[PDB]
């Protein structure tokens, strides 16, 4: 990993020594990337709904997982599920049972610092995973960007801003993460996030990872280009909100 400050340097050098899981999966990899493709076609506004207790910028939340990842199986085009034990309150068992218990596509979201947590993702029934292109060197990224394609994911790449872009570019990322936040300051910047969208190849997806609050937000970001949505801390609030997002 890079040079890190702080709770991020806590979270990597915690998620070097994760233990891996021996689960063994039990159903083909659903792609994420391919289905928000096959959602922009038909014209159904894609949500990738994100399932996090806890995080250390926002608020906790106590719910059950099984009944908020059935729900959302109604409208999601795919679900993010945080397994960070420490910052994040999440869980590998959590994970696994959402797994096994939906059948549209899943996102592990954690700090993938080592090649044992991709395998814990795909043993565990995930179909793809999130990499930083903060917390990785580049050569770090792009070894687990192909270990994971190894596995028949296309890996979610995220970037906060031009220097995060230049090298996920650089490297071929497909499927890149426009994120409003960076993680070791914890701060919001929402204004560079059109400018970082115009710059992103038609060819790449391109997942706005932000709180999108409306539709008309929405219909103006697809104009953009953006492909699909991930949605966290409001839909964990009020689930149902996600139905006046997509009509
Ligand atoms: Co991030």
């Amino acid at each position: 990993p890079r040079y890190l400050k702080g709770w991020l340097e806590d979270v990597v050098q915690l998620s070097l020594r994760r233990p891996s899981v021996r689960a063994s999966r039990q159903r083909p990899i659903i792609s994420l990337n391919e289905r928000i493709l096959e959602f922009n076609k038909r014209n159904i506004t894609a949500i990738i709904a994100e399932y996090k207790r806890k995080s250390p910028s926002g608020l906790d939340v106590e719910r059950d997982p099984i009944e908020y990842a059935k729900f959302m199986e109604r409208y999601a085009v795919g679900l993010s599920i945080l397994t960070e034990e420490k910052y994040f309150n999440g869980s590998y068992e959590t994970l696994r049972k959402i797994a096994s218990s939906v059948s549209i596509p899943i996102l592990m979201m954690d700090f993938i610092v080592k090649e044992s947590q991709i395998d814990d993702a795909y043993n565990l029934g995930a179909d793809t995973v999130l990499l930083a292109v903060k917390i990785l060197t580049e050569r770090e990224l792009e070894s687990l960007l192909e270990y994971a394609r190894s596995y028949g994911m296309e890996p979610l790449i995220e970037i906060t801003d031009e220097n995060d872009l230049d090298i996920a570019l650089r490297i071929g990322a497909r499927f890149i993460g426009i994120s409003s936040q960076d993680d070791e300051t914890l701060e919001i910047n929402k204004e560079n996030q059109r400018k970082l969208i115009s710059m992103i190849p038609s060819n790449v997806v391109k997942v706005a990872d932000s709180g999108i609050s409306e539709r008309n937000e929405i219909e103006e970001l697809r104009k953009l280009g953006v492909n699909a949505f991930l949605i966290g801390s409001s839909l964990m609030r009020n689930p149902e909100k996600i139905k006046e997002l997509i009509l």
